[PDB]
């Protein structure tokens, strides 16, 4: 089968996605976003690395990861059944034309 990533309810959940920066080490931002990545953006927004973020020191989705030097894999704290589903990775380097698009296929049980 196809992969996956799993968590128990209550668990933190670790969706991986990586990128190689082209410095000078400033934020080639991420969209995180639930669903399948479509054509244009990352589906519902959880994580905008920008100016149009909010409220980011309150919710559940955390870059922990060394992201000014690629990582910006995504952790999801206190998981619940609901955050089942599809995660869209969205780097977007303007930059570069092709866009790094990654679907994270997240379970919980
Ligand atoms: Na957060």
């Amino acid at each position: 089968s196809e992969v996956e990533y799993r968590a128990e309810v209550g668990q933190n959940a670790y969706l991986p996605c990586f990128y190689t920066p082209a410095a000078p080490g400033n934020l080639v931002p991420v969209c995180w976003g639930k669903g399948a990545c479509p054509v244009f953006e990352c589906g519902n927004v959880v994580l905008r690395t920008d100016e149009r973020d909010v409220n980011y020191w309150t919710s559940r989705y955390w870059l922990n990861g060394d992201f000014r030097k690629g990582d910006v894999s995504l952790t999801i704290e206190n998981v619940t059944l609901a955050d089942s589903g599809i995660y869209c990775c969205r780097i977007q380097i303007p930059g570069i034309m092709n866009d790094e698009k990654f679907n994270l296929k997240l379970v919980i049980k």
